[PDB]
């Protein structure tokens, strides 16, 4: 019989006024004999009528996959509203219902710290600046680097990791030329997270 | 359905620990219950696989791999055959091919703003390694440490990897000049080991 899986919005999308956060309801193992899927969508129980449902798509394994997408207000998501996806299909004994919302824990401001390059990489002509971000919850977060107003380029970030007290931490690594460090420039680690004031905080470093 | 798994890094890098794959077969019919295995290494056949002790049973099977075989990325041909299948189904496993690259290892002391908190966060940067198979741990005065978590390896723009491991200690302790130690194990190293250490 069909199964249903229900995905939340991407963290970057929840956290950013210019993006489009969506929950996505995917149904799979839909047969040829009972191919029609019907979706109903609810926000904290009230039916909504403007998800965008995609036509069915046959998969290499000869089952249909049918997907339905609902855009969520930024503030709804963040205020714990719950999104239910109800799926019907003749091959099911009864409709299947899944519900999703932000993680339910008590929210927790992350702590941001910046870290100078290792004293021993101070020779090789590229160095590494490290941003430690920790104690945050939920794990949905967004980290960037920047120098004098401008957004940086070559940095990479670890996913959040579950810490032993139930909170999360990650690190972000940023590579610049030795000479750019040594010239006393200011680098800045930005963190966007629901529990910070104005959903944003920033820490900087140099020599 | 057929899936083929790798050994757990410390197993393959240590001359005495025992490294082991797994061909886990899922979704075997109470209709067609019989399942026959055929693992080859490099397409030549051996038989010394073991076979582990809701709606179905998902039937296991365990092999040991020569340390040298797996470090030389031997191709661990798995082959499962049921009557519910069209052909015989076949997974195929190795460590990642490519030039092995040695990790660079780096300890970092707490941030100065963190000094004002109640416990400190000692950090271990580990970068430039390939393949991603690795193993990190913390010890102080030659004694296992417990309070440490470690990020997964993250892929870097030159195809190499990195991670950081954060060990969390009592505030007072760091200040009593204690030498604390990060230990890393990886194939590309001399002795598949290296310590690096830091203190006040
Ligand atoms: C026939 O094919 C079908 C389609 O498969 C394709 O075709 C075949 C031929 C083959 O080629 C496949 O490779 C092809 O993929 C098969 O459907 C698949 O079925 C399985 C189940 O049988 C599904 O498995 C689940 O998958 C998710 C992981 O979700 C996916 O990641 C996978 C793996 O990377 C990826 O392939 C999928 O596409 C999903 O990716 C995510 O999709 C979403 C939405 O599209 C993306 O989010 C959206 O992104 C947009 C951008 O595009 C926007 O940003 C938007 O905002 C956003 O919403 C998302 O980014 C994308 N992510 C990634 C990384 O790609 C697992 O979560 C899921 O959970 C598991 O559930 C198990 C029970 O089944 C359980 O055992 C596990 O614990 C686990 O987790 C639990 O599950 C609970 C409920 O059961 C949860 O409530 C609970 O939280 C959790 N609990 C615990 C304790 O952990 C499960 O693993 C698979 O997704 C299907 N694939 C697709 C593509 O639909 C079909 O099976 C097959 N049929 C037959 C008979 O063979
Ligand atoms: C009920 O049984 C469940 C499993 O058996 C099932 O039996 C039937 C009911 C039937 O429906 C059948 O289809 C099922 O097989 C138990 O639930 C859980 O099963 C989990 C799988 O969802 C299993 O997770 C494993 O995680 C371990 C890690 O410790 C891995 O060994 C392993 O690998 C992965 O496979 C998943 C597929 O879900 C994939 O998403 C992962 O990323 C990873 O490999 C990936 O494989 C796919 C190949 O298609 C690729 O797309 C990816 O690239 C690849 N990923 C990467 C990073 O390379 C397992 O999945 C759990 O062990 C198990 N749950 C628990 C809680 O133990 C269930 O336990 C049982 N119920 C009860 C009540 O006991």
């Amino acid at each position: 019989g069909p199964s249903v899986f229900l995905f939340p919005p991407k963290p970057k999308d929840t956290l950013m006024i210019s993006r489009t956060p969506e929950v996505t309801c995917v149904v799979v193992d839909v047969s040829h004999e009972d191919p029609e899927v019907k979706f109903n969508w609810y926000v904290d129980g009230v039916e909504v009528h403007n998800a965008k449902t995609k036509p069915r798509e046959e998969q290499y394994n000869s089952t249909y996959r049918v997907v339905s997408v609902l855009t969520v207000l930024h503030q709804d998501w963040l205020n714990g509203k719950e999104y239910k996806c109800k799926v019907s299909n003749k091959a099911l004994p009864a409709p299947i219902e899944k519900t999703i919302s932000k993680a339910k824990g008590q929210p927790r401001e992350p702590q941001v710290y910046t870290l100078p390059p290792c004293r021993d990489e101070l020779t090789k002509n590229q160095v590494s600046l490290w941003c430690l971000v920790k104690g945050f919850y939920p794990s949905d977060i967004a980290v960037e680097w920047e120098s004098n107003g401008q957004p940086e380029n070559n940095y990479k970030t670890t996913p959040p990791v579950l810490d032993s007290d139930g909170s999360f931490f990650l690190y972000s690594k940023l590579t610049v030329d030795k000479s750019r460090w040594q010239q006393g420039n200011v680098f800045s680690c930005s963190v966007m997270h629901e529990a910070l004031h104005n959903h944003y905080t920033q820490k900087s470093l140099s020599l």
